[PDB]
């Protein structure tokens, strides 16, 4: 099960998440700025095999719905996003991989000087991106190993260091719903 609640935000807007019982969680957000919640391991795993049923996920313009965790040496900020709302994040195209019902793209892109879990740094986002949205409401599991193993395939590999590892609602400049509870 789950060890691990995040509940990051940059302070615009509002948003408030509460940590239910066991796996599952809630967040309602009015024009936020950026916020990462959900719910997961405190020591991401190249691995795991992640399962979700997001209850609701009603972003008014953009928010997403992914698997989503940081690595250190080198510094690495990754994605596996299963929904999101008005806003599809897309960087340079690598390759796609066909995991778990969905086909995704695979995408990196780098990041000057941003916000990061240390503060302002310059960093690498490894995504994997669905090609169409998955179903909300539905029982949804992530076989990370498959996108790791596509990712390596393409000279993405993963830092040495293990940070967290969650299924995130992420919000950037909008207002949104979303009830997830993870496994």
């Amino acid at each position: 099960t789950t060890n691990y609640w995040q509940d990051w935000t940059d302070g615009v807007g509002t948003v408030n998440a509460s940590n239910l019982a066991g796996g599952q969680y809630s967040v309602s957000w009015t024009n936020c700025g950026n916020f990462v919640v959900g719910k997961g391991w405190s020591t991401g795993s190249p691995s795991r095999v992640v399962n979700y049923n997001a209850g609701a996920f009603s972003p008014n313009g953009n928010g997403y719905l992914s698997l989503y965790g940081w690595t250190r040496s080198p510094l690495i900020e990754y994605y596996v996003v299963d929904d999101w709302g008005s806003y599809r994040p897309t960087g340079t195209y690598m390759g796609t991989v066909t995991s778990d019902g969905g086909t995704y793209d695979i995408y990196t892109a780098t990041r000057v000087n941003a916000p990061s879990i240390d503060g302002t740094q310059t960093f690498t986002q490894f995504w994997s991106v669905r090609q169409s949205k998955r179903s909300i409401g539905t029982n949804n599991t992530i076989t990370f190993a498959n996108h790791v193993n596509a990712w390596k395939s393409h000279g993405m590999n993963l830092g040495s260091s293990w940070a967290y590892q969650i299924i995130a609602t992420e919000g950037y400049q909008s207002s949104g719903y979303a009830n997830v509870t993870v496994w």
